[PDB]
């Protein structure tokens, strides 16, 4: 049995924070679905890379549940995630079933918007801290990857490999994470 | 005047090595064209991320020359680059005009195939060393990024940020590279 990941891809997502986790998770033998928030259509990311999702979010949800739901960053992508009732329902359901949620950079601010994981330690991009911390519902961390049980967060493009490998470790264990890491040529 | 980059995107390319350089170069204010080897159509990368190119290679070439030509890795992507007469012509012309060529992971093996940059120090992914070194036409390096004048090479997914920032430094200078680097949250 392989583990399954849902990566929710919205217009304005940080493309590095979409592709690095998708690719590293696939290297780990996780079955990853790249789901488009807005539909099946191609998604224009924050730096204009255009990615074709595997499925619409509507369709991907019918094929769940997933062992992890992953929220990339990029401020505009994160805002689109935050404004989506469909994302609210997916995240609520994932929390309710005690499944992992992982978010990077501005992505964790969608957790705030949807009232997910309050009382957790979290990190974000430094520039997203004040937004995430509005109301004091989370405790902030400067660790490059933070994991407080089922809420896994990270900071930026440059922490994306660490973020992805932390997801791999959570789902498939330390040994698999180490095996996937070596061929990447990380320092 | 802004600097211009051509990123040549073939089926089986390493998607992290496509997106990280495109995104970081765009952050640096470089005008980047993602050109599809095979045409305008979407490209299925090595770990099944599907990227829509900006233009066909045929069309992108008419809009050159470029300050850098970038070759992502992924073994199958690199082989498709290596087998393309169009890539041969672009790389020959770039070399002839004394323009920068940058290649990562298995990407430098396309330089071998097209007889580009012989006599240079180069690096590759460790697993691509023997292929690159067939005939002893280059001198090998284990540096994470190697730059021998106009031939800039790098090793793997985990060296892609360093690779991209080395391209930025070469085109736009150290100050711009440092400014682009800080918001990435690199260690």
């Amino acid at each position: 049995a392989s583990k399954r990941a849902l990566v929710i891809l919205a217009k304005g997502a940080e493309e590095m924070q979409t592709v690095i986790p998708v690719d590293v998770m696939r290297r780990a033998g996780i079955k990853v679905t790249v789901a488009g928030l807005a539909g099946k259509d191609p998604v224009q990311c924050s730096r204009d890379v255009v990615i074709c999702p595997d499925a619409s979010l509507e369709d991907a949800k019918k094929e769940g549940p997933y062992d992890v739901v992953v929220l990339p960053g990029g401020n505009l992508g994160a805002q689109n995630l935050s404004e989506s009732a469909a994302v609210k329902e997916i995240l609520k359901e994932q929390e309710n079933r005690k499944g992992l949620i992982a978010a990077i950079c501005a992505g964790p601010t969608a957790l705030l918007a949807h009232e997910i994981g309050f009382g957790s330690k979290v990190t974000t991009h430094p520039l997203a801290k004040d937004k995430m911390m509005n109301g004091g519902h989370y405790t902030y961390s400067e660790n490059r990857v933070e994991k407080d049980g089922l809420i896994l967060t990270s900071r930026g493009p440059g922490t994306s490999f660490e973020f992805a490998l932390a997801i791999v470790e959570a789902l498939n264990g330390k040994e698999v994470a180490a095996q996937v890491k070596a061929p990447l040529v990380l320092k």
